[PDB]
Formats: structure tokens, C-alpha cells, sequence
């Protein structure tokens, strides 16, 4: 149904990973413990108690990787940096000859193939020394050791890298870091949950967000004044972006659609965009809002060059502001609640991703929002695609059969052409994933890969969608 040439000559056309859920080698090479090194190595989390210690060993096999994807003809690879690796303990440590040469090494081997780098600087992963030492988001001083990050990463292989994310999803990671305290440094507090290191689930977050707005805008500011003029690249934060319809068609149901939708992305493009936090998230929250300081509102002025689309659903919204809802959701302060069924029927096929459902024109959607409300700045969408799991998977055969990925693929991919023909400004495609990997805290009970990966032998064996996004980008 979608082909090649449905889409721009220079779009590019990838695969999307991260570091701590492909790259194993977890004490190698000088790396020191990440957040999520140590978080893993707790019982309680992951849902079949793994760990990404080998993950998909990737810092070892990772040229059978690039090797890969040039057979299915990308033109671009999406990747991230594992700051334990460039700086084991933060900005006063010193650089790690291993981690840069680890990097530099993979840069030219896909450059070798023609695949341009995508590069996200964090993707929920942090060395647990700066959660130690002062707190990591909680505290500014994280900002600087951010901007030490970035600038390093820039020096080292930014006349390679044309494309820059400064940070994966800190919506999520956030909410899910400080607010609800499922993800490290595990914080929240009631109608929560109880976490025992403490937290407040009212204003934590909130902070936590404050720094890593402000971190990306140190990084950015440090990229135009420093490197820019001589590499040439672009610098995007990529954020979580489910479209969201109102249960009811109502007023009320439109009002907390619009505020679901302000408090997902908006919370920190608005800033980076028009200098302020959401009005929408303003009005509700107040002064539990950080402001931003005349120092603070210079570097935002840097702004950044794209918005980094990972989308993947559609949810319905519905009103908590004048009904009752239960507490201690995520949504909760945008007084909002949602859900993917209406009357018994979900909003789309469901998936064996939770909250997950095919929901092609989703993607058009959440696409026209950025449009209309960043007057159409490039947009790239840094992450899409699937998940298998569960029951009826006992053997490689079962996960390499994989005809309802092609089907979601060939939906929103045409979704995407159509939103592109009627004027967005979207620039590219990554299928997330290559590989199956370690899918947080669901370990490896998901399976998001075009290539099947038997972790008994660390073999890859291609799945019929890795042949179908072969055979679509041949045209
Ligand atoms: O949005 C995402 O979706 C992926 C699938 O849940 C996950 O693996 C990535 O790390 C995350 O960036």
C-alpha cells in the first residue's frame, strides 16, 4: 500500500535504540554503574526479574548490528550515549578514553555504510554517582554536569554526528522516576504510593523537569556558540507523544483532552519553544512550576532545531476537574483520566504493550498538533512500532511470523505520508526496533525488534517485518 516514493527524496529512514537496553558490557571498558545498572540489581522491578548486564551484548556484536541494517537499506541510525562510559564519575572525573573510542568506532562503521548518526545524548540512563552526590535532577548543579556531557560528546564526534537529541522521553521518565517512583531514583509519595526513600509526587517532578529543560537548553546554547558554525548539525529534544480523543464528545471531555495533551509534550517544548511552561499547566499548577531566571531565558533562546516525535498510540480523555476520578494515576494533576476502551471496544487492536493500540491516524494527529502549535517546526519521528509478547510465543518461528508488525508498520506509515503530503515538516522515520532488547521494566517479555534475538546465543535472525521495511525502502 505505502512505498518509498510516497515520502521525500532526503527523508531519512532508520532504526531506533538505546544504550542501556541493547549494549551489555556493564562493568567494562572502565563504564561505572547507571542509574539503571543499580536499579535492575534490585528485586521487586523488572517484571521477570532481569537485568541489561548483556542485554543484546552489543558493544561486542554491535558491527553484525550495522551489518543489519545496511541489508534492510537504512540511511540513518537512531542510537544513544551511555554517560557512564564519556564520564564514569560526572565532570570533575575526567573523559574515558574507552567509552569515546567505543563510539567513534561505531560512528564510522555506519558512516562506512552510508547510515547517518542520530545521536541521543541520555535515554533515561545516568551514572548512579550523580544521583549520590547531589540528587541528579533534583539539583541545577545536574545542568553543568549535562552541559560537561554534551559538550565532550560534541568535541569528540561531532564532526560525524549532523543530528543531536539532548534527551529520550523526559516526560516519562520523570513522571515515572518522581511522581508515580516505578523508575529509579524511585520517589513518590501519597495517593502515589509509599516509597521508602521518600519523595512528593506534587512537586518533585516538577523539578526534576525544571533541570533537565534547563540542561538541555546549557547544551544547546553550548553547541551554537561552540560548534554549530564549524558542524554544521541540528539539536532536537525527542519527548513521549500519544494523541489522546475525548471519551465524549463534550466540552468538558475536549477541555481535559487538550490539558492531557499540554501536560505530555507541551510541558517541555513550550519552554524550549516560547520561553514559558504551558498555560494550560500554569493555570492548574501555579508556583509549583519552577520559574526561569534572565540567565535561564538567554540560553532558552537557543530554543532547538527539532522536536523528536516517539509515537506510538491513541488513548481516549476524560474529565476528572468535575468528576471524582481515582487518585495517584499519572494524569492525575491534569485532571484528566484515560483509557484505550470506550464501551467494551478499545480505540484500536489492542497489543501486548499495555496502554498500546493500533491506531494509525494517531500518528497524523499527534503530527498536525506540533504543527499548529509550533507553527511547524521540523519534526522527526524518532520512534514507532510494536510489540510482540506473551502466551502464544514458545519458539523462534512464533516471533519471526511477525505479519500483525507489518500491519501496524504499513498503517502508520501511511498515516505519515499523508500528514507529510498535506504540509508537516517531518523529516524521517525510525522503526523502533532493530533488535529485541531489554524493554525496561517489562525485561525481555517484550519483543519490539526486526530481528529476533535468541538470548541463549546472542544469534539475530530476521523477523518478515525486517524483510517488509527492506522490501519497502527498495521501493
Ligand atoms: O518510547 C519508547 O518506546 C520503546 C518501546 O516501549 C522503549 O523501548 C524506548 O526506550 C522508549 O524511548
Amino acid at each position: 500500500a505505502i512505498h518509498r516514493s510516497d515520502f521525500p527524496a532526503s527523508f531519512l529512514f532508520g532504526t531506533a535504540t538505546s544504550s542501556y537496553q541493547i549494549e551489555g558490557a556493564y562493568l567494562e571498558g572502565n563504564k561505572s554503574l547507571s542509574n539503571w545498572d543499580v536499579f535492575t540489581h534490585l528485586p521487586g522491578n523488572i517484571k521477570d526479574g532481569s537485568n541489561g548486564d548483556i542485554a543484546d551484548d552489543h558493544y561486542h556484536r554491535y558491527e553484525e548490528d550495522v551489518e543489519l541494517m545496511n541489508s534492510l537499506g537504512v540511511n540513518a541510525y537512531r542510537f544513544s550515549i551511555s554517560w557512564s562510559r564519556i564520564l564514569p564519575k560526572g565532570r570533575f572525573g575526567g573523559v574515558n578514553p574507552a567509552g569515546i573510542d567505543f563510539y567513534n568506532k561505531l560512528i564510522d562503521s555506519i558512516l562506512l555504510k552510508g547510515i547517518q548518526p542520530f545521536v541521543t545524548l541520555t535515554h533515561y540512563d545516568i551514572p548512579q554517582e550523580l544521583e549520590d552526590r547531589y540528587g541528579a535532577w533534583l539539583n541545577a548543579e545536574i545542568q553543568s554536569d549535562f552541559g560537561h556531557f554534551a559538550d565532550v560528546c560534541f568535541g569528540a564526534f561531532g564532526d560525524r554526528v549532523k543530528y543531536w537529541t539532548t534527551f529520550n522521553e523526559p516526560n516519562v521518565a520523570v513522571r515515572h522516576g518522581y511522581m508515580l517512583g516505578t523508575y529509579p531514583p524511585s520517589r513518590c509519595s501519597p495517593p502515589f504510593g509509599h516509597c521508602a526513600r521518600g519523595g512528593d509526587s506534587h512537586a518533585e517532578p516538577y523539578v526534576a523537569a525544571h533541570n533537565v529543560i534547563l540542561s538541555h537548553a546549557t547544551a544547546i546554547e553550548i553547541y551554537k556558540r561552540k560548534y554549530q558554525s564549524k558542524q554544521r548539525g541540528m539539536i532536537g529534544m525527542v519527548l513521549y507523544s500519544t494523541w489522546y480523543e475525548p471519551l465524549r464528545d463534550v466540552p468538558e471531555d475536549r477541555l481535559a483532552t487538550e490539558r492531557a495533551l499540554a501536560f505530555e509534550t507541551p510541558w517541555f517544548l513550550d519552554p524550549l519553544v516560547y520561553g514559558d511552561y504551558p498555560p494550560e499547566m500554569r493555570q492548574i499548577l501555579g508556583g509549583r512550576l519552577p520559574s526561569f531566571s534572565p540567565e535561564d531565558r538567554r540560553k532558552l533562546r537557543y530554543k532547538l532545531d527539532f522536536i523528536g516525535v516517539n509515537h506510538y498510540t491513541t488513548l481516549y480523555a476524560r474529565d476528572c476537574m468535575f468528576s471524582d476520578c481515582p487518585q495517584g494515576q499519572e494524569t492525575q494533576h491534569a485532571l484528566a483520566a484515560v483509557t484505550g476502551e470506550s464501551n467494551g471496544l478499545p480505540i484500536g487492536t489492542p497489543t501486548a504493550m499495555p496502554t498500546f493500540y493500533v491506531v494509525p491516524d494517531g500518528i497524523e494527529k499527534m503530527v498536525k498538533y506540533f504543527m499548529r502549535r509550533y507553527n511547524n517546526l521540523p519534526m522527526f519521528i524518532t520512534e514507532n512500532g510494536y510489540a510482540q509478547g506473551g502466551d502464544s510465543y514458545t519458539d523462534a518461528e512464533d516471533w519471526i511470523d511477525d505479519e500483525d508488525r507489518i500491519e501496524y508498520l504499513e498503517g502508520y506509515l501511511t498515516k505519515l505520508a499523508k500528514v507529510i503530503r498535506d504540509g508537516a515538516d517531518v523529516r524521517g522515520y525510525f522503526a523502533w526496533s532493530v533488535v529485541d532488547n531489554f524493554e525496561w521494566l517489562f525485561g525481555y517479555t517484550l519483543r519490539f525488534g526486526l530481528y529476533y534475538i535468541d538470548y541463549r546465543t546472542q544469534e539475530r535472525s530476521p523477523k518478515l517485518s525486517a524483510l517488509w521495511y527492506k522490501e519497502f525502502l527498495q521501493n
